[PDB]
């Protein structure tokens, strides 16, 4: 009842991620369609944190540039959150920050300019900006995913939060959608819960939903997409939208993500309190950041390996919905993968431990 907040830190602390690493050799892209980010809440929060603080730089696209706008409530609050969620957790990995216009080619745009960077080169690319996926253009949609596959290919790792407005995702026409980029299959969809959490021990963790009025995890059945091979023993479920349909399940993973339980930052000077999936991708964009820099080589498209790991190696959230709609509690979490977190919440060092050769 009592709303609460922690730092990066400190979640990355519950999630059990891997000591010793920072990230050292490795590179987080980070694409902003809008605002900006000023120097001095950066250096405040990570000297705040104890971390020596990651380089950062701006990369124009299509003519966009760092513009932060100054509101605390704005778009600032998008960017800088994603600055200082990654950087904090991986303070040793250079952070590049593309910006572009707020346009579907702006958006495909900063994605292919950031994965065949030759002077930035990164390895990991985190996304935080999305929308219903049954809204957007068929031929942006299919340009997008392609620009997902050549990530794939050349062994760049693309995460993306799953929404913040539940099954429904904010569409008021009587049927459920998830959310895009999160719903390619070349993407690690990032979902959202609440979790009650302290330096030793998770006491709670169940999905995110607070309601029309406070948000919910995005997650459901793509109607875009089919379900992946390596989905197929996840035991996704058929679309709540009569007619039912077999497709890609979203989210994969979860983290916290409910504003009630936030994470403390810094914006335009302000010190708050922020939640929602947009800060789930660039969390785990830091803890891949870790894990590459101990295999020594980037892990890039992730996804057929998570789903065939041993599932103790995440935290499996199997209390409640994503629902903020109606009363039919659709979609529902459960034990095993589900529609509202997917796997799970990542355990980091077992997750590190798994993947080593
Ligand atoms: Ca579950």
């Amino acid at each position: 009842a009592a709303p609460t907040a922690y730092t990066p830190l400190d979640v990355a602390q519950a999630y059990q991620f891997p000591e010793g690493l920072d990230g050292q050799g490795q590179c987080i892209a980070i694409i902003a369609l809008g605002g900006g980010y000023d120097e001095t809440s950066l250096a405040q929060y990570f000297a705040s944190l104890g971390v020596s603080a990651p380089q950062v730089v701006s990369v124009s696209v299509d003519g966009a540039t760092n513009q932060p706008t100054g509101d605390p409530n704005g778009p600032d609050g998008e960017v800088e959150l994603d600055i200082e969620v990654a950087g904090a957790l991986a303070p040793g990995a250079k952070i590049a920050v593309y910006f572009a216009p707020n346009t579907d080619a702006g958006f495909l745009n900063a994605i292919t300019t950031a994965v065949h960077d030759p002077t930035h080169k990164p390895s990991i690319v985190s996304i935080s900006w999305g929308g219903p996926e049954d809204s957007w253009a068929p031929a942006s949609i299919a340009a997008m995913n392609r620009a997902f596959l050549d990530a794939a290919a050349l062994g760049v790792t693309v995460l993306a939060a799953a929404g913040d407005s539940g099954s429904t995702d904010g569409e008021q026409d009587g049927l459920y959608h998830v959310d895009f980029p999160a719903a390619s299959p070349y993407v690690l969809a990032c979902g959202g819960t609440r979790l009650v959490a302290s330096a030793g021990r998770i006491e709670r963790e169940t999905v995110w939903n607070d309601g029309p009025d406070g948000g919910s995890t995005g997650g459901g059945v793509s109607r875009i997409f089919p379900l992946p091979s390596w989905q197929e023993r996840a035991n996704v479920p058929p679309s709540a939208n009569p007619g039912a349909g077999s497709g890609r399940g979203v989210p994969d993973v979860a983290g916290n993500a409910d504003p009630a339980t936030g994470y403390e930052v810094v914006i335009d000077g302000e010190t708050t309190v922020i939640g929602g999936t947009s800060a789930v991708a660039p969390l785990f964009a830091a803890l891949v950041a870790r894990i590459n820099q101990k295999l020594g080589k980037p892990v890039g498209y992730l996804n057929p390996t998570l789903y065939q790991l041993p599932p103790e190696v995440f935290h499996d959230i199997t209390e409640g919905n994503n629902d903020i709609a109606n009363r039919a509690r659709i979609y529902q979490a459960g034990p095993g993968w589900d529609p509202c977190t997917g796997l799970g919440s990542p355990i980091g060092i077992r997750l590190l431990q798994a993947l080593l050769p």
